[PDB]
C-alpha cells in the first residue's frame, strides 16, 4: 500500500502525446471536481484538471492543526487508473502547497463517504516537481486526493493527470536486476531472451527510449572478462599533425558528455579539458587524497575503438599531472559497468602524452588519476586516438 514516487521525466520528451494516446485517461472521461476546502481568489478547482501545467487550483483553507485539503475527481465511467501525475502550482509561488505527504482513496459510486484507501506517500525531494505516483492497478468511480502534508500548507495543484497500466513499461524496470544496472535479470539474461522482449516492445509508444537500456543489456552479455594491460606513456607531439589527426584522432563531434567527481576550482570548468586548446584546463575542486581520487568520465555518440588516450596538464607548473594513470571502458551508455582497460605512470612533463594499450571498445571512458601532481588534478586536453 506504499506508492512509488518518482519525478515524470516524459513530460520533456516528443513521445508523450504518443504515450498519452495510449495510457492517460483522457478529459473527456474526467466529469467533475470538488474539494473541502475552496479556492484562493479565482485560482478555482476546474484549473487542476483543465489539461494545462500553467494553471493552478489553490485552496482557500490552509491545511491546519485541524483541517486537511483533500480533492475529489469523479470519471465519467468506472475507470482503471494505475498512476497519477501531479505537479503544485508552477507559477511565481512555484512548489507551494505541494502534496509532500497524501493518501488515495477509491469509491466505485457517485456520492456517499464509503472511501476505501488504496494508497499513501510521500516526496521530500523537491515541491517543485512533476511527479508520477504509482500504486495497484484500482477501479475507480470517484477518486480522492487527500494533501497529508502541504508545503507551507496552501495545498496547491497544476494539474492531475490519470494513467492506466502500462505492464510492458513494468516488464521493463525488470531488465536489470538493481538501480546500478550492470547485471541482466535472469528474465533477459540471453540475446534471444532479449530480441524477443525488443520485438514485443516495438508498437510501444515509447519504444525508442527504451533502445538504450536493451543496448545497454545486449552489450552486458556479449562484455569480456577484465584483463588489464601496462599501457606505455610517453611525449607525443602528432597532435599538431593536422593530417593525421584526421585519419587516427576521434573527432570532437564524437563526446556526447564531459563529467568529473571533484566539481571544478573557479573558472577551471570540466569542458575546457575538450575544446581543442592546449591553454585552456579544467582543474579539479578536491584533492586526492586516502579516500578520494579524481575522475573523469567522457561519454561517446558512437561506439569506437581506440588505443591510445592523449593528456595533459595545466602548462603553467603542471599542478595536477596525472602521473599514475587507470583507464577504464564501458560499453553501455550509463550503469556501473566500467572495466579497467590500462595503467600506467609517467612523470610530470610539459606538453601531451599518450597513454598506450590494447585496442578497446569504448561507449564511455574514465580516467582516473590514481596519483597526481601535489594531489591536485587538471586536464589541457584529453584526446582519443584509434589503431
Ligand atoms: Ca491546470
Ligand atoms: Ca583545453
Amino acid at each position: 500500500h506504499q506508492a512509488r514516487v518518482s519525478k515524470f521525466d516524459l513530460y520533456n520528451s516528443d513521445k508523450l502525446d504518443a504515450y498519452n494516446q495510449e495510457f492517460q485517461v483522457s478529459r473527456s472521461n474526467i466529469k467533475s471536481i470538488n474539494n473541502n476546502g475552496g479556492k484562493y481568489n479565482s485560482s478555482t478547482i476546474d484549473k487542476a484538471i483543465d489539461g494545462n501545467l500553467e494553471t493552478h487550483w489553490e485552496t482557500g483553507k490552509p491545511n491546519d492543526a485541524n483541517f486537511t485539503n483533500e480533492v475529489v475527481v469523479t470519471f465519467n465511467e468506472i475507470t482503471n487508473i494505475d498512476r497519477i501525475v501531479y505537479s503544485a502550482r508552477r507559477d511565481s509561488a512555484r512548489g507551494k502547497g505541494f502534496a509532500k505527504e497524501f493518501e488515495i482513496y477509491a469509491s466505485l459510486k457517485d456520492e456517499g463517504d464509503d472511501f476505501n484507501l488504496v494508497s499513501s506517500g510521500e516526496y521530500t525531494e523537491s515541491t517543485r516537481d512533476l511527479v508520477e505516483i504509482k500504486f495497484n492497478p484500482t477501479d475507480f468511480k470517484r477518486l480522492k486526493f487527500k494533501f497529508k502534508k502541504a508545503d507551507q500548507n496552501w495545498a496547491s495543484a497544476a494539474e492531475f493527470m490519470f494513467y492506466k497500466e502500462d505492464k510492458l513499461n513494468e516488464k521493463f524496470n525488470g531488465l536489470f536486476t538493481d538501480s546500478s544496472m550492470n547485471k541482466v535479470s535472469e528474465e533477459f539474461n540471453t540475446l534471444e531472451k532479449l530480441n524477443a522482449f525488443e520485438n514485443e516492445l516495438k508498437d510501444h509508444p515509447i519504444y525508442d527510449l527504451y533502445k538504450e537500456g536493451l543496448n545497454n543489456a545486449r552489450a552486458i552479455l556479449t562484455e569480456t572478462s577484465e584483463n588489464p594491460t601496462k599501457a606505455t606513456l610517453g611525449q607525443i607531439t602528432y597532435n599538431l599533425n593536422d593530417d593525421y589527426n584526421n585519419q587516427y584522432r576521434m573527432p570532437y563531434k564524437n563526446i556526447k558528455a564531459i563529467k568529473n567527481n571533484g566539481r571544478h576550482y573557479a573558472a577551471q570548468n570540466i569542458e575546457k579539458a575538450i575544446d581543442n586548446d592546449v591553454n585552456t584546463y579544467w582543474e579539479t575542486g578536491t584533492l586526492n587524497s586516502s579516500s578520494f581520487n579524481n575522475e573523469v568520465e567522457v561519454e561517446f555518440n558512437d561506439l569506437v575503438t581506440l588505443d591510445r588516450i592523449v593528456y595533459g596538464s595545466r602548462q603553467s607548473d603542471l599542478k595536477g599531472f596525472a602521473e599514475e594513470v587507470y583507464i577504464y571502458a564501458s560499453r553501455t551508455s550509463k550503469g556501473d559497468t566500467y572495466k579497467l582497460v590500462a595503467t600506467g605512470a609517467h612523470e610530470a612533463t610539459k606538453g601531451l602524452v599518450e597513454a598506450k594499450f590494447e585496442p578497446t571498445e569504448f561507449k564511455r571512458v574514465k580516467f582516473k588519476f590514481k596519483k597526481s601532481k601535489q594531489n591536485s588534478a587538471t586536464l589541457n586536453e584529453l584526446m582519443f586516438y584509434k589503431p
